[PDB]
């Protein structure tokens, strides 16, 4: 509904990015203890909805050392911080080593207003309709001396940043996170597309950009993985 | 009590803030065996309440591989050891690993008698009442470049620090710790907020300052946790 | 079979190279539970050989902290996701830790077109008949800097680059993969040869060229193991 | 073994090796664990005529560390034999090693080319004072520091002298020189009964020039309290 | 025998330096079990002395998190493949983790014949006749500056180190081993002592000249054990 669109688009939200992998003494339980386990999870982020919103990745195969990850999003982290310390405490749960754990919030945004008008009209366009979407995730710390620049500076950067990446607004969805103070790191960068051989192209475009030698860290880790419903992936467990 | 703000205000009182996280298999026990395990680490703080203040917060789901942590102050560190070492042997203890230990000493201020009498009284105010704030811990170690400078120039930069801090005193309170020599850093410092999108603001605004360019070492980890009766925490693993 | 061949030769094809640490209690499993879970990860292979290629690799013994690795080729990463996902929960995928894993796209050149006739020549050769070869995987992410450069300055350090290697055509087959934004790095270099020494001669003559000062990332790690039929490696860890 | 002499004289290597204990050991009976704990006493007591062995708890103080032993021998052939012993113990065989540094004590480079002010004043080397806090900071030079000439290093470690001359009485030192048998050039030693006016001491060297010459100072930054081995042991025997 | 002493010196031979640390659990097994266990290890390495010459050190106590290390010389990396790997399955080899696994090929002096004569001459004392010396081992990895530079510069700089390393020729063994390409480091150094004093005074001599300031890394780990026959060393561990 529009309660989860809201969650999506409005600003003063906050995305955490919670990374989980499976540990070996799970397989050792019964069969049948554990596809009952895996019912107990189902119904907890059944519970959690409205409050927060809870969207479900298989890292399994595509990311190393995870098999998932909760995209969340909350008015409040307290929330976020309940469910997972909820989930973490699900028999399933338990059995899990955390990979990962990434908050930031949406902001309107810094720059765009400064950007030409016909940019500006471009970045309406950001992604299209994708069942089942690959999802990348990428942390950003920038170096001390982005943030000694002043704004016209940074300005004209990101119109570059921008300019370079408008081939790619159709074919890859975008979703930037405020993440300084957070934890260690000043952005959460999320995307989705159909074609990875797009998205490895837009970030081959950013490389060359003025901004992107302002990245003291790009990644580690760099999450890659398939957005599905969260039955589909617990499934694997219960097996 | 006098005694817990005095603690809490006075300068030559050591803050200690100890990181834990929690086994797996601690879940692997019956639920009655983990139940009589809280109740014994409530008393222990009592029987230390004479000599040191604990207060407590939940990390889980908020901070990366931690679950709980204390901040302990004391007049010497040695109560400190004993309690934290008396703590890790209760039955709770005992199935804690620990993410995190880091001492600091409160000082009257270097910088504050520099700047203008206008900012001495400004730096009056301290944080908000508030009841279960936001905590957030970031550890600092300075550049040799830092400590080259003379007083003078230490003085005007903390000042530009100062300044951009401003708008933030009442919504963010704020205590640092002098910690060189007694682990890695060289400074603790410690937030509380009921409002993370201020504590963000917060740390960009102090992004653009000079000093902030003399960080070598800057988190690593940030703690982000929730204050907390301990009981709150507790009755988790006890579920 | 020419689609396996096709696999290996044309541009647009995902590799990826994914490994694995057996545990330490597969060894305690009587010898015939593990020729049966041998099977089913044959079974597996088999299954998925009309959608996929999937080679394997001994590194037990020659690359700390692994014993296997999988390099898998695929039109769709998906695909190679749902394999993975699938052989990590065999009985033998079960009793594997997960170590490594990065993907990259197979492109036409860049550069090549760039160098000189005699050089595009001499690049139609790459490897030579072996059987059972060593095999080298190095994944490389490049400073800033390169990124700065234009094509051309870029072609003539590239030109260096090969000028360096011609020496080593014929007794090192290389296969370059294209990476950034899938995980980390912007490189995965998947070298075979029978001369091990000859590999190591190869990596010193590149070293003294100026793109490899580019090189932010080089190695970490730098795998190396012997190419077999998974018959072979997998009956080796039956016995 | 003559102790003084040990903690004194020149060509006696120090080693440093630090412990965690497992979380199973609690998951031992009591009584197996007060075995356990005489062990490692009669261990060390059977050692005391070849090594020096100094007992120090790091729980509550050190992250991911219980136990602290400095050990000074003749040859470090008797304190690798000394450690695997401890190792082999019930009790050792629990711990999980966070830490192992040495170095060999030597008559100083520079402090012949100081003023005689200085010279008379490093006389004094710390405090009467019983189970002091200790504390361990092994540092690595850059590159720099090794390519200047022996003056310029002389006065750059008058400097440091300089810095240090306040905390004289109220901080006690070692210095091990390590180059070569660990990934670190130097363990420095502390004992102090006031952590502030070691902190303070930190504070002033690290406005010195040659503070800017390390290329790694810590990790870990080691803080412990001095205690007899049987304290410390009676913790884990609860 | 001759064998021994061709692997030990001729050129083309590969070093590989496999480190363990013995398990916890081990120390569980009943001693006798652990008795028959040692036996075993034994008698694989007598099977491979046709191919390959194994030494053993004991590292316990000497190098932190490390007990044994095995020093390996063959013909083919293949054969000591195949020897790690027999060894890791036996089952003492199963209660051991890896610490360390490089590799490198003995090569003939690269700047030996731009030396002086004399020094040349001096190159021909390595080591003492010693039972049982300490033994060291330094993984090193050149910074890009270093292969930047021509011939000619290197020798000097190469005949700078020699110089510095003149007084110990008798007193310290030395073994060079180029492992590029092979994992992460340039070079392994391999030294024997009986007086680890005068290794580190070889070493602080060695600080002062220009190339080891080209020392991208040095060490991590610095290995430190005593030569002594394998029998001793697992006897320990019967206990
Ligand atoms: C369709 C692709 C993309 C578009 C249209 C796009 C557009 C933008 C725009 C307009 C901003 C400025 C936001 C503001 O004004 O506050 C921005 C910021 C940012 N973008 Fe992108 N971007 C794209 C892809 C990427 C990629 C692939 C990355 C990195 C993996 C990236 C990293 C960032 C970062 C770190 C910022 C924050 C910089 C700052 O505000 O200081 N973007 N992007
Ligand atoms: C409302 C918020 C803040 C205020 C009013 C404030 C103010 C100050 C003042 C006045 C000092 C000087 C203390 C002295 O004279 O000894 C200081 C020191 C310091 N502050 Fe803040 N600050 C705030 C937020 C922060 C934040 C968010 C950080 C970093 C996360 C921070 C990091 C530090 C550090 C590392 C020092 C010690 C620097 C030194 O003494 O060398 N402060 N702060
Ligand atoms: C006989 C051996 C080798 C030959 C003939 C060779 C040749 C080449 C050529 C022609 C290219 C440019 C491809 C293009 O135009 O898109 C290239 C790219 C590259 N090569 Fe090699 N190479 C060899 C060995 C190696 C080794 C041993 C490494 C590193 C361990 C390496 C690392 C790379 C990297 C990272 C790139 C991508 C650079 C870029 O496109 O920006 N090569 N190589
Ligand atoms: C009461 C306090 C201190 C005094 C009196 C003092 C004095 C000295 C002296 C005289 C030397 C030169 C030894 C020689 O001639 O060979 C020295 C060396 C050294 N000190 Fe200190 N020091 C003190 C505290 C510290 C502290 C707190 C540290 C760092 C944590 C430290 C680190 C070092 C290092 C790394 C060296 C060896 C440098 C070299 O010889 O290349 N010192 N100290
Ligand atoms: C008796 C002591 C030593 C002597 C006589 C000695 C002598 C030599 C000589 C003659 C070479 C050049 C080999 C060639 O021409 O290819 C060399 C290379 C090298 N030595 Fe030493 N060395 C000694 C000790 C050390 C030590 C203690 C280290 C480091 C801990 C070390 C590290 C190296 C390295 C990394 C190289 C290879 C440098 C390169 O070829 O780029 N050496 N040494
Ligand atoms: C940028 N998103
Ligand atoms: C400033 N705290
Ligand atoms: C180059 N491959
Ligand atoms: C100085 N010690
Ligand atoms: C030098 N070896």
């Amino acid at each position: 509904m529009a309660d989860r669109e809201k969650l999506l688009t409005e600003s003063g939200v906050y995305g955490t990015f919670a990374t989980f992998q499976m540990d070996h003494d799970w397989w050792d339980l019964p069969g049948e203890s554990r596809v009952i386990s895996v019912a107990e999870v189902k119904g907890l982020v059944e519970q959690w909805s409205g409050k927060i919103l809870v969207e479900s990745y298989l890292l399994r195969g595509l990311s190393d050392h995870a098999d998932l990850m909760f995209r969340v999003h909350a008015r409040t982290l307290s929330d976020t911080q309940q469910f997972l310390s909820a989930f973490m405490g699900t028999r399933l749960g338990r059995h899990l080593t955390s990979g990962g754990l990434l908050h930031g919030v949406s902001k309107k945004p810094t720059y765009v207003a400064g950007f030409p008008e016909s940019m500006k009209t471009e970045l309406q366009v950001n992604g299209e309709s994708g069942s089942r979407p690959y999802a990348i995730v990428i942390p950003i710390k920038k170096d001390a001396e982005w943030w000694a620049l002043d704004q016209e500076a940074r300005t004209a950067l990101m119109q570059e940043h921008t300019q370079a990446a408008l081939p790619y607004l159709k074919t890859v969805k975008r979703k930037l996170y405020h993440s300084t103070g957070l934890d260690d790191v000043d952005f959460i960068t999320y995307f989705e597309t159909e074609r990875l051989e797009d998205f490895h192209n837009l970030v081959r475009a950013l490389q060359q950009v003025k901004e992107f030698r302002h990245n003291r860290r790009f990644g580690h880790p760099t999450l890659l993985g398939t957005m599905s419903p969260l039955d589909e992936i617990l499934e694997k467990f219960a097996q």
